């Protein structure tokens, strides 16, 4: 199949994904909506159930408004049983209509459907070549207290209806009792309840086991895609093996949130993204948007300089899932605001590197504050709006240009409020122009382009006034003005001769289980494809057509490879970096470190015998440690994702900047278990 199909669960980058808050959607089946206080269905409160689930999902997929729109991917709440307490919060009711607070995750949300209904909207959505991304959050179940046992439902979590414990009386440490984190650090915001949420413990084997069995079952479902809920309030190293046990399974796209706010560039976020296993929302991209087209606090050069650096600081930047604004921001558009400004952000993020998503309603104009006033019932099914042309017209290009989807980024054009960037990948290309200013148009002169000599339509055919483009020889465009407000599109498309690589998922896995290298010119016959130096050809190469090739990962040490392969008359192409091949399969163990102490600056860091601990390179070292909530200074811990029963050495380093201080005596052995969790504690050897 090609890179495009639906089937391609691995690949989003040619996609475009459209947010649904499921209850907010469409009600399809008004038999299955709460009651009581519980529900409105005027969706007057937005804080109760309005009545949106699954079978209305269904009909819209049916009816055509996504499928007319150009989506090919819906990213829905999560689907687990949510508590059924009604919350009171200052005078004011408020229930899981979000689906965030989970007590089974082995069971659907009955306000949403029945597991059938769940299959019938797989169904449904592959059937219209629609694939469906399910929210994921294994950081808590739902509100809880500890000094009040009847408050809600003491985030109580069952196994398919058998009860595993609830907050108070957790004797079996199933949640984390560390209080409530005040953002001041990662490990705070990780080791502490997120507000009220009863914080899941995934040092404890059972809900490890729990979890990682629960996203078996969504898998074997058929979902195409998982969003995993606060990524930055997790162990990282839980996480990485979270992502292993399904990509050793049955791989899917998944991107978490890590929330980055105005200006905000951090890099313990590019390093979760570029080492995880799953990529994250772009906020970095999303805030950047909103400054230069919404708030009018930054300039296209700033929007440049987002492109530039995002690209250098992801290794997989086109893993990256784009968006202008979402169900924990204010609507991007406001309400006394031009849409054109809107319509501009859309047609920007929908021609960018990445996965774009849209976040519903967006395309109706939808106006709101922070939650839950984002959150209303989408007012319209119209497909007459500017806006649900726009993402009409462009939409489909990230099928079929990839330049659009795997293309590199290059500004062609730029001042304060203009911006005409281009996308290439092979001997496709993609010119995009863009005058913010809605009142002044520009002059575009010495425009210079990889477009062939020729003349190029407005793909959004004027509708966002737009103008043709006349290119000459040398890509060198004729003098044109960009109308205020402006914003076009032109492109070429073309076979490429050489095999070029756009794309590969999953960038984590052990041997044996089967990649997708995705891109164009790697021809119909089965060709050779590179492990570093590594070569695989024959039988490991389950399939090979010019856009798609799947193979097996070869058994080699594990460790970081490069990938590259060769069509059949031996051309090689360009080389997809990065790709980690685990040691095995893995398991989350924490590892503690006795009396290490330090100077300010100054952290410790794991390494070990096996790549998963970096090989015993102490650039690759494991860490910084933590040292303030489970375990305090001068005792430091950290969980690690490691191979399954295997034999590791290891030792504990001290560094301050890149310089390190290795822990004496001989190296710490230990056995890591073939299932679960485990703690090792050891002292710092002098
Ligand atoms: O009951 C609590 C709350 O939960 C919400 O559900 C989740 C939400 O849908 C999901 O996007 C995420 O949102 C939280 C972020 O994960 C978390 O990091 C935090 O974000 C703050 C940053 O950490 C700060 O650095 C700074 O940028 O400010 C950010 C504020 O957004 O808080 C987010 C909001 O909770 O996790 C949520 C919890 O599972 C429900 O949607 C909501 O109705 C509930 O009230
Ligand atoms: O490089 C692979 C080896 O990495 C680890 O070895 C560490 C030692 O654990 C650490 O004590 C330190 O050894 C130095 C030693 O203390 C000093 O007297 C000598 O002059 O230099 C040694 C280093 O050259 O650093 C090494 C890493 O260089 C690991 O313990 C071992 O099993 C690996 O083979
Ligand atoms: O002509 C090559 C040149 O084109 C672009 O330069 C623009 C510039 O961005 C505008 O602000 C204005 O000054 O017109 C110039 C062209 O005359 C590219 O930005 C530049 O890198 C490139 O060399
Ligand atoms: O907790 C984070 C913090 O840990 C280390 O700080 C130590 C410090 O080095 C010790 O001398 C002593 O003051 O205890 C501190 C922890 O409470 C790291 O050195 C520091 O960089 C890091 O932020
Ligand atoms: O300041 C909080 C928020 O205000 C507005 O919603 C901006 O669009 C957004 O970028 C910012 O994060
Ligand atoms: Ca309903
Ligand atoms: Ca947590």
């Amino acid at each position: 199949a090609p890179d495009t199909s639906v089937s391609n669960k691995q690949n989003f980058s040619t996609d475009v994904i459209y947010q649904i808050f499921t209850d907010r959607f469409s009600d399809g089946n008004p038999a299955n909506n709460p009651t009581g206080a519980a529900f409105d269905g005027t969706c007057t409160n937005l804080r109760l159930y309005c009545g949106g689930d699954w079978q209305g999902i269904i009909n819209k997929i049916n009816d055509g408004y996504l499928t007319g729109m150009g989506v090919t991917a819906i990213w829905i709440s999560q689907p687990v049983e949510n508590i059924y307490s009604i919350i009171n919060y200052s005078g004011v009711n408020n229930t899981a209509y979000h689906g965030y607070w989970a007590r089974d995750f082995k069971k659907t949300n009955p306000a949403y459907g029945t597991i059938a209904d769940f299959q019938n909207l797989i169904a449904a959505a592959h059937a219209k070549n629609i694939k469906v991304i399910i929210d994921f959050a294994p950081n808590h179940t739902s509100p809880a207290s500890s000094d009040q046992p009847s408050f809600a439902e003491n985030g109580r979590l069952y196994d398919n209806g058998t009860l595993l414990g609830g907050y108070t009386n957790d004797t079996q440490n199933l949640f984390h009792h560390n209080l409530g984190t005040d953002f001041s650090t990662t490990e705070n915001g990780i080791y502490k309840n997120l507000y009220d949420l009863a914080d899941l413990n995934h040092n404890n084997s059972t809900v490890d086991v729990y979890l990682k069995d629960a996203i078996k079952m969504w898998l074997d479902l058929g979902i195409d895609g998982i969003r995993m809920d606060a990524v930055k309030h997790m162990p990282f190293g839980w996480q990485k093996s979270f992502m292993a046990a399904v990509n050793n399974y049955k791989p899917v796209f998944t991107f978490g949130e890590w929330f980055l706010g105005v200006n905000e560039v951090s890099p313990e976020n590019h390093k979760f993204a570029n080492e995880s296993g799953m990529s994250l929302l772009d906020f970095r991209f999303a805030q950047k948007v909103r400054q230069v087209f919404r708030d009018n606090t930054d300039n296209m050069y700033g929007l440049k300089a987002m492109l530039e650096g995002s690209a250098a600081d992801y290794a997989q930047v086109d893993d990256q899932v784009t968006f202008i604004d979402n169900h924990d921001m204010e609507r991007f558009h406001a309400s006394n605001a031009n849409r054109r400004k809107l319509e501009q952000a859309l047609a920007f993020t929908l021609t960018s590197r990445g996965v774009p998503a849209i976040y519903y309603g967006t395309e109706q104009y939808m106006s709101g504050g922070t939650d839950p006033d984002n959150r209303a019932r989408i007012p319209s099914f119209s497909t007459s709006t500017t806006a649900y042309q726009v993402i009409q017209k462009l939409a489909p290009l990230r099928k079929c240009n990839p330049a659009i989807a795997y293309g590199s980024t290059q500004e062609r054009w730029i001042n304060n409020d203009v911006l005409i960037y281009e996308r290439k990948f092979g001997s496709n290309v993609a010119v995009v122009a863009v005058n913010r200013n809605l009142n002044a148009p520009a002059s575009i002169s010495g425009l210079v382009t990889s477009l062939p000599q020729g003349s190029y339509n407005d793909v959004l055919g004027g509708l966002l006034n737009g103008n043709t483009l006349s290119v000459g020889s040398g890509g060198a465009a004729s003098n044109f003005t960009l109308a205020a407000g402006g914003t076009a599109v032109w492109q070429y498309t073309a076979a490429t001769a050489t095999p070029t690589i756009g794309h590969v998922g999953p960038m984590m896995a052990k041997p044996g289980v089967t990649i997708t290298i995705d891109g164009r010119g790697f021809g119909s016959s089965k060709g050779t494809v590179y492990f570093g130096t590594t070569a695989v050809s024959g039988a490991d190469i389950t399939s090979w057509e010019d856009t798609q090739i799947k193979v097996k990962i070869p058994a080699v040490a594990g460790g970081n490879y490069n990938i590259k392969v060769a069509n059949a008359a031996g051309t090689a192409s360009n080389v997809y970096d990065n790709f980690e091949v685990l040691s095995g399969d893995q398991v989350s163990v924490r590892f503690v470190v006795n009396n290490a102490t330090t100077a300010l600056g100054q952290n410790v860091y794991l390494t070990g015998s096996v790549s998963e601990l970096g090989n015993w390179d102490p650039a690759k070292a494991i860490g910084p440690m933590y040292n303030q909530v489970v375990y305090q200074y001068p005792n430091w811990y950290y969980d690690v994702s490691v191979p399954a029963g295997k034999t590791i050495e290891f030792k504990f380093l001290k560094k301050q900047g890149s310089t390190v201080t290795w822990e004496g005596g001989s190296n710490h052995t230990f056995t890591a278990p073939s299932s679960g969790t485990a703690t090792i504690n050891v002292n710092w050897q002098p």
